[PDB]
């Protein structure tokens, strides 16, 4: 059995549990040994060790990466701390699962894949939209030749969460402790999605915004420093075209990751929140012409290791039960868990030269 | 921590593996002891207690009841064995997680009420979709008034697993196994929900058919004796109108529970298939005047225990932990399960009382 | 050119001029003339005569029907007056389109049935809800085998336009509450996809007693929604409802036909898609949006591109356009006032049963 | 009675003679006479005269925009005639209703607006998506405050008439005679619904691409000259950000012009390919929380002169009925069209000034 350390128990934190708790019930073979589970402050690790069913809880990650026990951490903690924490594990000779943006900075993230490949451990970043039987289905399509050449990418990541002008002000919002806005915490899963179907950006040209500039902080307020809202122009390295969007302003949305890519021979769009349905439009018999709406079940990926029959709603957190059997097998040598620290440092490069772009008003070329 | 026995292991089985699994973690306490696994042959038991990470597993279902170990016994085998597991774990002073419908006949079914009774232990049964937040949302929002007071119910369970008139004759179908065909498998579904917002039937009329008479059977031919599909007029306790139907051989369709209730101050609508999705209508002002989609958060009840974030799509699985959670409380007198072996028996009586009506040409009353 | 007639101006007298002003523009051959525009009160007609492009407008409709130049009257008015209208045209000799139900009572369909034979001239019911390319299409998919066998149906018509007065509410105006305004048009389809009904078991309500607006003592006559279950006489099930109090829904005729091969849906609201099922590879299953197009019948008349979507009062051009070339023996309009009859024998058969609480067979 | 001619019998003919022939039965006062219909050859221009209702039919649309019985000129030929039918319907004395986009170039343009500034003339050109009850209801909401601020647009316009690369070649895929493609064709549309919404643009960041190089030429094949696609950032004169596309080869979709407004305040949204929906987004208590369908219906500009019933469609044909409406009330003195050639000019260079950008790799500013 795998030993786990799981480092974080809020929204991500959690999610990881559950995935670690129920990834060999879906998929077989040994179910994975749950450790250590380390949280702030102390007795809130040992409350929630309980009842995840970790063996004990610690508020000291230190402790939880270095546990002889421990064979791979789940890393769902801040962003700022990401860098500390996955560089500590791989030393400590732990496979790492990191959870998205890699870290705040380019430069973060290029120490971390230097890290990695000098460790002889197995990664993954925590790209949880990667893993839905109906994302996986139109990888699959697409490799099938369902739509044929891809000719454009249209793609948005919508969320309401700071929408309201009356949140406060945290850390968060700065360049500085906080890194990317929008497009850090939203932007990268696009980004994520986007190079799956499109393959390597090679150009942006971006704008963003800062919607609400003041929060309210102490009394007073402070001024918010990363954006609320970007856009992107892509041009991919095959030469294709895509649009690109993140907000954390949009109201009425709340996952509102929705792409489409249109090819030569059909065309594919998604929203994921209404993630079992997948359309598909290939040309017909002009009778019965139109786009066919896929609804999620066993003949996609994923899919039946959860239930054997369709449209029994796949949900959210078992998106990443399916990122934890690709580590999984991985870590046996048998599958690739992507994206690795390499493939991940590339991904920081496209939000963070989307963020230069908006900034210089120039395109940047990667 | 409760200590559980599983018996049976297939698209249920797993199901509550699952949640037995997740269910600590998503609402803390301690978490359930998987003690033991049974199912047939041995060789399979052992495999799966291995994998769903069961202490051990037996191909004796019998001992798995009785083993002092055990305190809860979730029972997920075909309808035809489901009194005689159901009578024996409540004979042994176990609780009982049973799923539906009870068994093959409202005899079979007031046996097992009668066990339940005289045994003093918590029963529930396995209508796991009155589980989603979506519904129960739904039901409070009539309770507060939202659409008045109703004036109609229409209500349908459609899915096409017998669409295919080349797949053999397997279990569902007959009196064996099966007993009731669409209205013992899915029919005892949307009498649940149906009941649960409109409360009890006073009157049904209803209408039944075989579609498909005949099946492929190992290079033979055997005649289907239960319904494809039936369908019925209702009238509520409450004199309020009602149509409902159900089907195994709706083409297209995977898993589409759908039902909405018109009221005199609004209309409220959902279909399964979009789990996530609860419809509202309301008066307004006519420049805005219409339905409201209402996605699945935080604010609807269940959903914050597994997901901080709206629009994170609640799962299929993900109610039966909900209703595993429901049974735990139960069990330690914090909260009512429904539906008991009890409730059951009366939504028992209008899926055979419907068969009666299809049989007769004659409404029967309740 | 065929010269034309309305009586009343409404709802659906100004979905009729309107139709027979562009039935040539979009299907060719000579434009109708408008002749003779009948309302009141007269003043009204003559400015609605006007704007229409009606040679005259007047106060009588008698006036309408004995009109030389009309070869063809639209009857538009309530209810209550479509048999007195529709025997005084055929008796003039005039072909008639008549707005649906037929009329009060099937007593009346069976009289006007009658003179419909007698007078050896053209009927049409406006049951328009059967003229969209939609519904036509639908109606040659399942011809053409492709959901095979229709094993059920499932219709509704909900609107809510009396949970919030008309003459609709009345016995000697409108008839049949819902059931009248509104199931009758769902039967016009069901009978279309699934052929006649040979059994019906109903029920029905009266949600709204009385028009609380009205001041004076404003007593709803009639029901406010009815449900049925069909038998057809292939021996296949149906469910059917109607409701004018169904909040949220303004014309939603939406109606399913579930087949042994595949399954057909369609809902009124969007009136430009047709959902198709058929089996298919297990990557790939799924309904199909069919967006309506030229591939439909009727819509190249209208537009040569698909998704420029077509309208309520365009299903009326379609209409007119069926009337005109039933009138030059070309084909046969569907439903004269013998299949319209039909129809009335299904919704008052759907009354009885639900104040009866008995089953009633055709 | 305004005294019709109208060139031209096409998709735009035909829609242009249904307009006026409803025109007084939907709005009142008097139906225009449609006195001279042209095309050629005669056969054809008198056989639709005979069936659209026109007193006479001409081959010499010369003769037509002289006639002393014609008031105002209807102009739906193909782009490269629209200029000089236009000049020569303003000198001699006509009213025009103009077919979309002005002309080939921004120096026809610039040249015809010069013609219409002097000729003391009513202009309108032919974005009868402008015309929706919709659309006219969205713009009436946006100036009410039901959104709040404007914070970003996100506008396509999608079709497929292109996409099989085995259609013919032909001059109007030539820069010489055929203009601008998906931004000439659609793009144009787009923008008049933006600029509508947004205001003004301030500057453009575009990119195009042609997908199918070469089709079939008699015999052998040819080059196709113009774009197949464009997508563009937008900055708006009051700042904020908007995306924007176009494409003539986006398989599967036939006239989906859609368009979103986010706003401080709330989210509005449309697509043509279901004209008769408005989707409203504005904040709401927690338990009620999401975007409203807004169905189509009297309370929205325009929809009573058609029917008095929400809820029946409005059909694409009945846009132009409403266009001839605000055309015969600009004539009539009583309020001014949009867009007429002044306000089409400016149209005309947005979408020259994205070809621009497209070319150039460069930010084009108005
Ligand atoms: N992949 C996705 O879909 C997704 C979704 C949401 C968040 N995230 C990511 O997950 C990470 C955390 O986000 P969240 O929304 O889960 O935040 P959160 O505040 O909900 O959770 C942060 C967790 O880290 C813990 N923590 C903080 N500092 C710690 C320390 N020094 N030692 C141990 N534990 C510590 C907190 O107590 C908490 O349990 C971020 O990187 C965020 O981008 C990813
Ligand atoms: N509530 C729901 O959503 C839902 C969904 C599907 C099925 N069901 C119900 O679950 C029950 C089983 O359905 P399923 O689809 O999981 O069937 P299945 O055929 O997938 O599984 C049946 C299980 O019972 C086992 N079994 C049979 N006889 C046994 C014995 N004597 N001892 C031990 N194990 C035995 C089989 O090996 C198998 O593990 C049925 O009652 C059905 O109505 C409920
Ligand atoms: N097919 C459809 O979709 C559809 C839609 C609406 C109405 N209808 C039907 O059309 C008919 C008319 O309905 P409506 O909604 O237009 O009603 P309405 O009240 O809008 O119009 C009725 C018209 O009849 C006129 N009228 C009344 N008495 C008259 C008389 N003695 N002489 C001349 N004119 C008279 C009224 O002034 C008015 O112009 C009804 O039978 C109704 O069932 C059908
Ligand atoms: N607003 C819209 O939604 C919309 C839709 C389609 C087309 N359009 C525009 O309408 C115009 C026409 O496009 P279409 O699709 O109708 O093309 P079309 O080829 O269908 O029609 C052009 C018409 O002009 C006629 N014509 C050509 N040369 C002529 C001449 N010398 N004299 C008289 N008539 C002549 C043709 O015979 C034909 O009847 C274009 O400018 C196009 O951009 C607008
Ligand atoms: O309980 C059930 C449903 O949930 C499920 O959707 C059906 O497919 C199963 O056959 C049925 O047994
Ligand atoms: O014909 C009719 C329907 O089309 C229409 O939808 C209803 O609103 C009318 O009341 C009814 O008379
Ligand atoms: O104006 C146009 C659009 O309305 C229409 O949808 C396109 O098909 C036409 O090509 C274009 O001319």
């Amino acid at each position: 059995a795998l030993g786990v350390a799981l480092i974080g128990t809020g929204f991500m934190g959690k999610c990881h549990a559950m995935a670690w708790r129920n990834v060999a019930t879906a998929f077989g073979g040994l179910p994975p040994r749950l450790e250590v589970l380390a949280d702030m402050p102390a007795d809130k690790a040992h409350s929630l060790a309980s009842s995840f069913g970790f063996a004990r809880g610690t508020a000291d990650w230190r402790e939880a990466v270095s546990d002889p026990a421990v064979d791979v951490v789940s890393i769902t903690t801040p962003n700022g701390l990401h860098r500390e924490m996955a560089e500590a594990a791989l030393a400590a000779g732990k496979h790492v699962w990191l959870e998205k943006p890699m870290a705040l900075s380019v430069e973060d993230a290029q120490a971390m894949e230097a890290a990695a490949r000098a460790s002889d451990r197995r990664t993954i970043i925590g790209y949880n939209y990667t893993r839905s039987p109906a994302f996986r289905a139109a990888v699959d399509l697409i490799a099938e030749g369902a739509i044929g050449r891809p000719i454009h990418f249209r793609g948005m990541y919508d969320e309401d969460y700071m929408a309201d002008p009356d949140l406060p002000w945290s850390w968060r919002l700065t360049r500085k402790d906080g890194g990317l806005g929008a497009l850090g915490d939203l932007g990268c899963h696009l980004v994520s999605v986007m190079v799956s179907l499109m393959g390597p950006v090679a150009r942006v040209y971006a704008q963003a915004d800062t919607v609400i500039t003041d929060r309210p902080h102490q009394g007073g307020t402070a001024r918010v420093e990363n954006e609320d809202q970007a856009q992107a122009l892509i041009r991919f390295a095959s030469g294709t075209s895509g649009e690109f969007s993140c907000s954390r302003v949009a109201r009425g949305y709340r996952c509102r990751l929705a792409w489409e890519v249109q090819g030569t021979e059909g065309t594919l769009r998604f929203d994921q929140e209404r993630m079992n349905e997948l359309w598909l439009y290939q040309p017909g018999r002009p009778e019965i012409d139109g786009f066919r709406r896929i609804l999620t079940g066993p003949a996609q990926p994923g899919f039946a290791a959860f239930c054997p029959g369709g449209g029994h709603n796949f949900g959210f957190n078992e998106q990443k039960v399916v990122e934890a059997e690709m580590l999984r097998q991985a870590i046996a040598g048998r599958g690739k868990a992507w994206p690795d620290f390499t493939d991940g440092l590339t991904i920081e490069r496209v939000i963070h030269g989307m963020a230069t772009s908006a900034q210089t008003g120039q395109p940047v070329n990667f």
